[PDB]
């Protein structure tokens, strides 16, 4: 008897993002489609306390860089042995963005004719302003990578999926030494930038090419071309995140003086 089927009419599966479920759906009423996330809550009724403390948060949140939510409810569905074991569902209703994200905008660049530095820029301060916000009312992402940066159907760029919780954007302390600050995602922008300046033909390149940058290694050729930026993504990169710069630091350089 679940809320979802009967008030939402599914169009299809967008993949399945941290191990839960993301589906295109109309919602009956108002005829609008959203992406539907669901994932089931940790049995614990300790770690659920949790999940549901992060969610309360994330509703109070309103930006232009963070994609508009909409609801969350919970579903309990009451043969097979005799293990019961209880499986009870979050649903989060949020803003469809494009089914295609940064990477995909990526993916159709790979010239430096279809990489204006202008236009790259407009795309990283909007990602940069989101990761203020959030840093500002106590929150990290922690999940900042092309994959995970998505359009508006008006081409607002905003920060993807995050909160209720590939690796070549995480930072060393991140991967392992489990204890960071909010700076990890100052080391996702860092590597980003870099990236959106920096077109690839081949994806075994960019990998070996985003692990030379990740390691202070940067081309020639992108020091020369963008001098400024590449001071900045050093910082960014700075192995110690005290030394990276907060994202208010980085929002008001004078690189961002355009529009
Ligand atoms: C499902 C989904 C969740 C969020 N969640 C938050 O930002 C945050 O968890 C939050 C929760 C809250 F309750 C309130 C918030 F302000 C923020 C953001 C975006 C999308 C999304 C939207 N449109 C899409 N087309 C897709 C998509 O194509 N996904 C496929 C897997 C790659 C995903």
């Amino acid at each position: 008897i679940s809320r979802y089927l009967t008030d939402f009419e599914p169009i299809q599966c967008l993949g399945r993002g941290g191990f839960g479920v993301v589906f295109e759906a109309k919602n009956k009423v108002d005829d609008c489609n959203y992406a539907i996330k669901r994932i089931r809550l940790p049995n614990r009724e300790l770690a659920r306390e949790k999940v549901m403390r992060e969610v309360k948060a994330l509703a109070k949140l309103e930006h232009p860089g963070i994609v508009r939510y909409f609801n969350a409810w919970l579903e309990a569905p009451p043969e097979k042995l005799q293990p019961s074991s209880p499986k009870v569902y979050l649903y989060i209703q949020m803003q469809l963005c494009r089914k295609e994200n940064l990477k995909d905008w990526m993916n159709g660049r790979c010239t430096i004719e279809e990489r204006e530095r202008s236009v790259c820029l407009h795309i990283f301060l909007q990602i940069a302003e989101a990761v203020e916000f959030l840093h500002s009312k106590g929150l990290m992402h922690r999940n900042l990578k092309p994959s995970n940066i998505f359009f508006t159907m008006d081409d607002v760029v905003k920060v993807g999926d995050f909160g209720l919780v590939t690796k070549l954007y995480m930072s060393p302390e991140q991967i392992h030494g489990n204890s960071y600050s909010h700076k990890v995602d100052i080391f996702s922008l860092g590597l980003i930038l870099f990236e959106l300046l920096y077109p690839f033909s081949t994806q075994m390149e960019r990998v070996r090419t985003l692990t030379d940058v990740r390691n202070l290694k940067f081309p020639p050729l992108f020091t020369q071309k963008y001098p400024c930026e590449y001071v900045m993504v050093q910082d960014m990169l700075s192995p110690s995140p005290m030394e990276r710069p907060e994202a208010i630091n980085i929002i008001e350089n004078a690189v961002f003086e355009d529009l």
